[PDB]
Parts: structure tokens; sequence; C-alpha cells
């Protein structure tokens, strides 16, 4: 897509992230005034503070996806639509998307699709039981290349210790190559990302 | 603000100063021409060129500062306006500018403030005699971080010996940080900004 | 020449390239399933896919082009222009677009001109026989620096051995600077550029 384009498409979701945590910021201001007054319980605003904090989550997920994807892909809001729906059906999952670097000796190939990428296709490679949802998918640009690969496994001793071999995989991928991968867990649902040895938490 | 929106506010900036210096090139190669008629008087033309020359000047110096600051800030109209308004009263000041790296173990603090920065604050705090003046602001994105700062001198051989202290504790600063440092004279109103150990006259 | 706009067109050829190499791609494709079908000869669309590689060919040549030169040079469209006729009368050509490094240690200047780069100048100026056909023009932004210049010839072994010394010269000129140099055969009209000691055909 238009590079160009892109970046300020990146630039905006940066500015909407900014945003909602000067609204968080000033809902807590008003909170911490307000709970010297024996006419006021802050209690009442609780809700409205968690809603504005899952909001920022929200746009900084957003905002990262589409800064370090939209160079390597246009099919971006695909992957999405097909994590959040592996998510809410806790659907193990475990996506691979390269960016500059090469990565066919770091990853052995499953089965070879050469798809075209669509959501359906994606929620259908990792629906529970079926031949190819153990492993990960690899997408190129608009292509699932493959999937049921075995990705190389973190053995880094700053283990979250609880964490599974689809996590793992992910953070050993990412210590060797600049790819980004996506993870769902199959055990909550929570969605992650790996880049550059370090895993994020994305809610999608 | 929107990094890819500014960058072609920059590169429309740096249009207008190329085109100014085209202008007095332009100029200056009619005087040329027209000085070996005994019919011309060449003294006429004296004033537009000069104009030309302070045109260039105040473009160059709107680019540089939009440049080196729009990625850091979105408050550079409001310091440019104060500068103005201290230049023109010679009042001194020293304005600290952050840009990608911190400075808090460079700096040490004077007053504390974390207030919005306005015009009116920035000139409040350095009217001469007051409890703030003595002393650099730091400027943090939008926000007045402190006043009345203390900054590493320049100990270099190669500067100006007739600069006072300001205009030392700007150069030392940007010799340490990618800091953007500003300075008014007091004696003279004349406005400059140091950027990696060197000192740059602006009019503004 | 505002860098931003600059590079949202670079992109948007790009984008073009890959449309024109996706319409070739799904031709072949369609082709390679015509052969089965003794209703069908797939020579009747030979024609067509040379036309599409052709389109391929173009404007690949023009996105290189584009992004190479656009933030050296406002007059890449005369250059062009110059090139385009050129080749079609098959009359040598070697032109220096001067880029980021500074070029007057490594070239041995001619004739000096600083003057307005037009694409009739450029042409008299590789017009057979003339005084100052033999050797570079050099091109600093919209200016022709020089021409009848001198450039060190590449000593690669590596090379075409067919390569005559116009060829040589653009290569070794791109060995030692960031220089591009366009290039016009005399003996086929074949066009080229060298860019860091490589020489690409291009066709335009």
């Amino acid at each position: 897509s238009n590079a160009m384009h892109e970046w300020g498409l990146s630039e905006e979701l940066k500015i909407q992230t900014k945003q909602m945590i000067e609204i968080a910021e000033k809902e807590l201001s008003i909170m911490r005034n307000a709970i010297d007054k024996e006419d006021e319980c802050i209690l009442c605003k609780m809700e409205d503070i968690h809603h504005m904090l899952a909001n920022v989550q929200t746009l900084a997920a957003t905002y990262y996806i589409q800064a370090y994807l939209s160079p390597y892909t246009e099919s971006s809001s695909f992957i999405t639509t097909a994590i959040q729906h592996l998510s809410a059906r806790k659907h193990g999952a475990l996506i691979v998307v390269e960016r500059n670097e090469t990565l066919e000796a770091l990853i052995q190939t499953g089965t070879t699709l050469n798809a075209h990428l669509t959501a359906p296709l994606l929620e259908s490679i990792f629906y529970p039981g079926n031949p190819l949802h153990d492993g990960a998918v690899l997408v190129k640009n608009n292509h699932i290349v493959s999937a049921a690969n075995i990705l190389p496994l973190t053995k880094s001793t700053e283990v979250d210790p609880e964490l599974g071999t689809r996590h793992r995989a992910a953070i050993g991928l990412s210590e060797k190559s600049d790819a980004l991968i996506l993870v769902v867990s199959e055990e909550t649902g929570r969605t992650s990302f790996a880049l550059n040895g370090i895993l994020y938490t994305i809610s999608l």
C-alpha cells in the first residue's frame, strides 16, 4: 500500500491513543478532587474509568498493529478479524507475519498453501482438532504461505513460567528475526504478539 | 501531532526559503548588469535587497524551528511568540526543548511547575528581576516542566569570547544531548538556538 | 520537491508496477490452464503477455527514477524526455545526476555551463560530432553544471566485457559515490543507469 498514506494513518491512531490517555488522566484528576466532598461518592465513576482504560488498550493495540504491520501486509484487518473470532472461541492460534527478514531457514514448513489470506481461512486452519491447527501459520503480505509450521522455542530463563509452547514459539521466532508473531491462547483467549524477544498483550 | 502532515509543512517552509533565496539571487544579478548603465544608480535597489535577505533569514529560521521541533512539541508557535516578545523587550531568556533524549541527569532543577505551556507564562517567567528569571526553562512537549534550572556550561575555547553564561549554558547542554536550546540575549535581544554544540542566530 | 508529496508519488508508481506484475501473472496462469484445451491455441496470447512485460519494465523504470532522483532534482521529466529522444536517435549519452555526495574531486571538468537544464539543451550537448558530445554531463538539481567531463572507469573484472567506455565510466563513478549515472548506448540506443557499482537496463 502507499507508505506515505499509511504513515498518516498510523500517526492518527497514535493521536487517538494519546487523546484517550488524556481523557483517563482528566477523569482520575476529577476523582482525586471529588473524594474530599461529603456529598460525593467516587465509586460511581469506576465503571467509566475502567472503560476509558479499556479504550486506551484497544487504541494502542490498533496503533501498533498498524505501525508494525502496514509496511509488510495489506491484510491486517482480515488478520485482526480472524484473531477476534479465535479469541472469543478460545481457539489457540499462532500467526507469523513476515516483515523485512526472510524466514525459510528458521521455520520448518508443515503444509504449503500459498493461499489468498481471508479471515474464514485463518479461522478454519485453527479450528480445534483439525489437521492444520497444531503449529504456526506463515503470512507473507496477502498470502497464507503455509500452516502447521514448526518455530524455534525460546529457551529464555526470564520466562513467564506459565507460558505454553505456542507463546514460547512466538517469542523464540521473534528473537531470531524481525517477524511479528500473533498468539491466541487456547486456555484463556488472551491475544498477544511477540516482537524482538518480547511478548505484548493486545486487546483487539 | 501527525508526523506525515508536519513533514509536509516542513518541506513547504523549505520551498519558501529556497524561493526567497532565488528572488534575492535574481535581484543581485539585475543590479550587477544595471551598474554599467549611466542612466541607472543601483543604490536605489539596496533597501529591496536588504529586505529580501531579511526574508531569507526569517523563512530559514521558521523552517528549522519546524523541522527540529515539530516531532517533539506541538507548542512551537507559542514558544515563538514568547521569544519574539522577549526579544523586543530585551529580556534574557533560556528555553530548553527536550527532544529524543531525556535530560534529568544533566539539568539541576530549580522550581518544578509541570504547567500548561503558554506565551504569557513563558514571558512572565523571564520578566527581569522576578524569582524565576535566573536560569533555564525546561519544556517537554506542551508543558513547562520547570524554571530557574541550572545547565552545564560549555568549556569550549572555539566559541565566541563575548558570550555570556546564558549562551554558554545553551551550548553546554547541546553538547551533551540532542536538546534544542533557545536563547534571548538581555544585552541585544538577539535570538539564537544551540543544537549539537553549535549556536545559530535566528530572527523570528 | 516537497519530499512528503514526492514520497506519495513514488509509492503510487510502486503500486502501479505491482499491479502490472499481477496482470502478467494472471495472464500466464490463464495460458497455463488453456493449453490443455484442444479448442485453444495459446500462441494467440503471446503478443499480450509480451506487452504486459513491457509495461512492467516501463513502470518499474519510472518508479526507480522517481525514487532515486526526486530528492535530488526537480528535473527528472526533462532528463527522461531527453533520454528517450537520444535513445530513439541512437545518440550516445552519459548523464551524471549528483545525489547526496559531492563529486568535484572525482570528475575532471570539461566545459563549465552552469545552465538551466532543459531537454533541448541535453539533446544538443550529445548531438554526434559536436564539441561537447564526448564525455559526461553533470547535473546538480535543475542545472547542467558542465559537459564533456571525464569520469573514472571501472576496473571491475566482473563486468560485461562488451561494455564500452561510456558504460564503464558510469559504473566507475557509481562505485566511488552515490551519484546515479544515466547512459544511452550509441550502438543500440539501450538506456541504462549505474548506481552503487551496478548497471541497470531501463526502458522509457
